[PDB]
């Protein structure tokens, strides 16, 4: 259910691992741009294991992460 804002990311974890479950829109620019995330739906990442809020659901626990937070996409 979820929508992540800007450049948030929701990630199910699976340092810690995880997979790339929503993503903001963009965080936007002075400009009057959206900066493009640089992550997608699927990707597994890694991010830090005490990044970024858990929030829960349907017993599923979810971490909303700022894109800064996650280190690396895995595949």
């Amino acid at each position: 259910s979820i929508k992540p804002l800007h450049d948030r990311v929701v990630v199910k974890p699976i340092s810690t691992k995880g997979e790339v479950v929503a993503i903001g829109a963009g965080k936007p620019l002075d400009n009057g741009s959206l900066h493009a995330p640089v992550v997608k739906v699927g990707d597994k990442v890694i991010y830090g294991q005490y990044a970024g809020s858990s929030y829960k659901s349907e017993g599923v626990e979810y971490k909303v992460l700022r894109e800064d937070d996650i280190l690396a996409v895995i595949g």
